[PDB]
């Protein structure tokens, strides 16, 4: 729906996590439409996005794993609704 998400499905032709971190940021790119506006506790891939000034904003999967050690490193990776490849 426009507030919470059900869920996220990604079909590629091979399934490494590299590829799936490429084709998370290639497909979306493009012309969408919201900004993914709520929250989900996370525990293993998923959609994430970050806050950038004057409405800015990016849209890639990165692992559970992976979105921690960005959080740590860094503007938050606020992930939201599960992603299954």
């Amino acid at each position: 729906e426009d507030n919470k998400l059900t869920y996220a499905e990604l079909c590629l032709t091979r399934k490494t996590p590299e590829n799936i971190t490429i084709s998370g940021r290639k497909l979306l790119g493009s012309r969408h439409g919201l900004k993914f506006e709520n929250m989900s506790k996370i525990q293993n891939y998923y959609i994430t996005y970050r806050k950038k000034d004057r409405h800015q904003f990016v849209y890639q999967i990165h692992s559970h794993e992976s979105i921690t050690r960005r959080n740590e490193e860094h503007n938050e990776i606020t992930p939201v609704c599960v992603v299954n490849v």
